[PDB]
């Protein structure tokens, strides 16, 4: 190095997680977004809303290894497990494990934003409120707006639900 | 001639067959088109869908023809049958019919691009690469998404599931 | 006159017959448009399409007494009937009375055209032609495709149908 | 239908035969357009004049298909008839076909204008007029023109004078 | 190299003499260019023609030697034979001596393209395919037309068709 300053080998560590968890959940909504352009599928705004999702996780993956080089600290990767599963079934099914991967990602976030508040390293704490607190609040109350919405549209027909929430909610 | 160079009889032949192929394909869509323009069916969206396809398959056979005179070989044409029906029932129906309608054509041309490569007619094997191969390859997975939402509509009223494919999909 | 040729008084009483004709079938027009302008009523797109045949309707009077005076026959005005009804029904209802209306707008205009020739009066059936013949082929198809929509999402469940098709058929 | 008015089922039927009769021209001004663009013909003036005639008689097709649809008549599509000939000649023996062929068209039309005023149908009288009598008498003037400036360059050097009438006549 | 892949000495060998045939064709119709731009011969028109073709045919043996270098292979050069004529005759001798010089350059194409077959390169197939081939096919048929027009002009007044060929067909 020659630039380390108050920068624990804990949180360093903890970086280096929080780099392959947030490049799992890309991987995971990689996987969501071409499950919903299967032509026995096809919900374009679906897929485009988890192709999306894919690249902020990336670009947060990204974010957290630029810090890590920028404290002198030192990336290290691990093996990506692939996703929780290979079909993802409903619009419905998917929003819902879309919430919970984003709350695991809050969960890491939160324990990561502890960590620096016990190891005294406020760019830290300040770093993660700019860049990933705030957005994981607004993720998850959209995710939340998204399943209140295709739950009302289930009925008794659940095709025309899922079919209209793709058309008339995520328009492309 | 004067200039036919490396152009079989055989793939010449086929080229022609394939030729009335396409206009066939155009007529059945123009019947299609006009089908859904009936003041007693009047699905706009449907009927803009499959008149576009009818020219796309009359360019199709105009390019054929096209590279048969670049290779020296002689357009012949043959009597063209009229359509399958008359009267094409739902959306669904239709639907149905053109992907069959369009996995005949794709099988005309693997056909057709099998004799080139026997042949050794690398200029074929190319040609109907760019115009015809990928093409076909688009459209039929278009056609296949329709086909999904059109059957996620059906429920137990078609009526309002036709009315809002034609709606929110097909818009003109 | 002065200027009156090949006018006969049979086509010149036609013609005020059929200008307080249209003139009814305006105020007919102006009638339904203002029931689904009703608070109990309140379908916006449904209104507009009244509201504008109530206008297409007067300005066809109105051709019709200009070229009254230009073959120098002498317009004469009788008391304008109330419309059929106060109120109009369902969307449904008022589509079914428009096209009867059309059509026995259309068959007045049929007739003349018919004496026309029986006059030897080719100047009238020319301006029938140009004017109206054509315009009320395009209008009643137009009614026809709108009838045939209402009709496939009366279903089970009237009123979602009659929003639906009032939304996005007759977007305003 | 619903719509269907003073449309007889004689008109009806004319119609889709004279749509039968306008796609027949069409092929046959296709295969006139790429025997011009053969190598050893290859008269570029002549071939674009040709498909620029497809091309038209596919428009009226569907325009008197438009307005079958339009009065509630049913359109009825039959076999199309290969071309009178695989080989057209000269560009004079391809313009005194091309008049034939207009000529008969033209007959079709007249018939038809024939039956619409026997019917008392005169909005098929006036559909006729504006969208293929005079266009069909403006086309057979022209060709009638080409017709005289071919045979006056035929003189001695009949390769001459082809060659001098597509260039200088047909510009591309 | 390092880079060399995939890239038999078969097929490097086949490259470099397809490069010495390209280079021969530029320098055949460099001498037609300077031939038809002789006082005593004074064609514009076929002198452009040909001075064309001679850049042509220099950037295709650019583009092959341009590929061999990506490939890992290695440019080797020969000696260029001069062209088989000092005098080219009329515009009809030339433009005969043109299309089997082409020919000859696509038969040695087809022969490169069968080699990649048999080595299993397709990177070498597509190579050509795209540059080459179809370029060809192009070509020919070009030359094919103008030798119809060429030899429809011969006459009884060869003179008289040589200057007219060459000021309304290749008008500079
Ligand atoms: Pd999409
Ligand atoms: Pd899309
Ligand atoms: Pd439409
Ligand atoms: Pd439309
Ligand atoms: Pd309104
Ligand atoms: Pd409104
Ligand atoms: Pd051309
Ligand atoms: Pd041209
Ligand atoms: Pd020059
Ligand atoms: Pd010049």
């Amino acid at each position: 190095s020659q630039i380390r300053q108050n920068y624990s080998t804990e949180v360093e560590a903890a970086v280096n997680r929080l780099v392959n968890l947030y490049l799992r959940a890309s991987y995971t909504y990689l996987s969501l977004g071409f499950y919903f352009d299967r032509d026995d599928v096809a919900l374009c705004g679906v897929a485009h809303f988890f192709r999306e999702l894919a690249e902020e996780k990336r670009e947060g993956a990204e974010r957290l290894l630029k810090m890590q080089n920028q404290r002198g600290g030192r990336a290290l990767f691990q093996d990506l497990q692939k996703p929780s599963q290979d079909e993802w079934g409903t619009t419905l099914d998917a929003m819902k494990a879309a919430i919970v991967l984003e709350k695991s990602l809050n969960q890491a976030l939160l324990d990561l934003h502890a960590l620096g508040s016990a190891q005294a390293d406020p760019h830290l704490c300040d770093f993660l409120e700019s860049h990933f607190l705030d957005e994981e609040v607004k993720l998850i109350k959209k995710m939340g707006d998204h399943l209140t919405n295709i739950q009302r549209l289930v009925g008794s027909q659940a095709g025309l639900g899922e079919y209209l929430f793709e058309r008339l909610t995520l328009k492309h």
